[PDB]
């Protein structure tokens, strides 16, 4: 029931994408950096998934430029054929932003579902 950090990890999926953020003072998608966007299911002791994250480090550098868990209040649209917004956690505990994902038309598409499916099973966990 309790997140540790020490969970196992299975990663979804892998894919190669732009990543944007939107600047709420200039009102336009800020480039963050590109690479692989990862989307991992963090394992308990039990197998449960006790959450999901999308996290994605910018080539050459590395830097961390996306860290965050999914939760069943999510905001997800397909934007394009290519894109995909969304609302998540920033990475140095700075609050929620809205972020653009842009690749193929092939990985957006399953990107999508993944986490669409995730989002409607988190709001399945009520007791
Ligand atoms: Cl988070």
């Amino acid at each position: 029931e309790v997140i540790t950090g020490e969970e196992a990890e299975s990663n979804v999926l892998q894919m190669q994408c732009k990543l944007f953020v939107f600047d709420k003072t200039s009102q336009s998608w800020v480039e963050r950096g590109r690479g692989l966007l990862r989307l991992n299911d963090m394992a308990s002791t039990d197998d449960g998934t006790l959450q999901s994250r999308l996290v994605m480090r910018t080539q050459g550098s590395l830097r961390l430029i996306l860290n965050t868990k999914l939760w069943a209040q999510m905001q997800i649209d397909k934007a394009s054929e290519k894109s995909i917004r969304i609302t998540a956690m920033d990475t140095e505990d700075q609050g929620v932003k809205v972020f653009l994902i842009s690749a193929s038309s092939k990985d957006t598409g399953q990107l999508y579902a993944a986490l669409h499916h995730r989002i409607l099973a988190l709001r399945s966990r009520v007791e």
